[PDB]
């Protein structure tokens, strides 16, 4: 593309407050984290791009046979499922130390972004896209993308 400095023209209409939140601790992590008070907002997310993983992972693939007793089970640690989302920092908001610490730490994290439909998407991994923030019209903007650790680059 062009990789221009300024942010793209297209943008979400001002109406819904889209923002991702991060939770930690223990106990019902994905089941119902809303209960615990680990809820910690990071910042406002302009948009979210739920990319694919193209991995060998899948939902519960249980299956009985001869009345087995967990003699054999399938489970892999395939790490694939990056998440590209745009961010924005307003004059008087919070999240700077969050991002800086995120990249500075270099560790995996579990966060989720709320959709305008009233639902929520849970995604994990470590942020790989963290550098400088673009300032325009007294408004800061920066595109963050979380890339997990898996296979190397494509084959030519």
């Amino acid at each position: 593309g062009a990789m221009m400095p300024v942010p793209n023209p297209t943008m979400p209409v001002k109406g819904a407050g889209t923002t991702l939140w991060v939770y930690k601790g223990s106990g019902d992590p994905y089941a119902n984290p809303l209960s615990d008070v680990d809820w910690s907002r990071l910042a406002k997310v302009k948009d979210l791009t739920p990319g694919e993983l193209t991995a060998e992972s899948y939902d519960d693939s249980y299956l009985d046979d001869e009345d087995a007793d967990w003699t054999a089970t399938g489970q892999g640690q395939k790490s694939a499922g990056d998440t590209s989302f745009t961010l924005a920092w307003m004059p008087g908001e919070q999240g700077q130390q969050a991002l800086l610490a995120w990249f500075n730490e270099g560790d995996t994290r579990a966060y989720k972004i709320r959709f305008p439909n009233g639902t929520v998407d849970v995604f994990r991994g470590w942020v790989s896209s963290i550098g400088k923030a673009v300032t325009a019209k007294e408004v800061i903007t920066r595109t963050v993308k979380v890339t997990n650790v898996g296979r190397p680059s494509m084959a030519e």
